[PDB]
RNA sequence: GUUCUAUUUUGUUGGUUUUCGGAACUGAGGCCAUGAUUAAGAGGGACGGCCGGGGGCAUUCGUAUUGCGCCGCUAGAGGUG
């Protein structure tokens, strides 16, 4: 865990997966790859009760945990990209997509680009549920 | 022109042919003011340039979903009021 580039010179850049589902939210730092990460730590592993893994207290205080991890070792700046459920299901990113960039933003850890991942189909298969939907 | 035929007539007795009245057929005529309403804000059809998620056949593309292979890091992950 020795970066060599130096501090002062320009900044070493890195990328987190924000998945936040309307259960559940993701951070995911990888490299600027993706096939290798460096740190992962979920909503749900710090509030031990399941309703409340997307809350928007139990994202953001797994923002500067993920970034103190991130410190250390030496990355300043991350790229983000938002990710909602995806597929035939709900397009829109939960509650804890907007505490958890926004939270890593104040504990001192600078900000790449912005661009949404959500996995949009073109054009999907059947939407899980009846014809008369979740009545 | 052809065929048969009512016949009035051959003075009467007898055959015949026709003028003659009828019916039918065949060829050359003359004449018609020589014979054709319209093209429906009806329809049918032809033609010209289009037009259209019309139909059928073949071909091609696009994510997403599912499953699998490999790599990385992990203690939770799904789902719900």
């Amino acid at each position: 865990s020795l970066g060599p580039q130096v501090a002062e010179g320009e900044n070493v850049f890195g990328v987190c997966h924000i998945f936040a589902s309307f259960n559940d939210t993701f951070v995911h730092v990888t490299d600027l790859s993706g096939k290798e990460t460096i740190c992962r730590v979920t909503g749900g592993m710090k509030v031990k009760a399941d309703r409340d893994e997307s809350s928007p207290y139990a994202a953001m205080l797994a923002a500067q945990d993920v970034a103190q991890r991130c410190k250390e070792l030496g990355i300043t700046a991350l790229h983000i990209k938002l990710r909602a459920t995806g597929g035939n299901r709900t397009k829109t990113p939960g509650p804890g997509a907007q505490s958890a960039l926004r939270a890593l933003a104040r504990s001192g850890m600078k900000i790449g680009r912005i661009e949404d991942v959500t996995p949009i189909p073109s054009d999907s298969t059947r939407r899980k549920g009846g014809r008369r939907g979740r009545r």
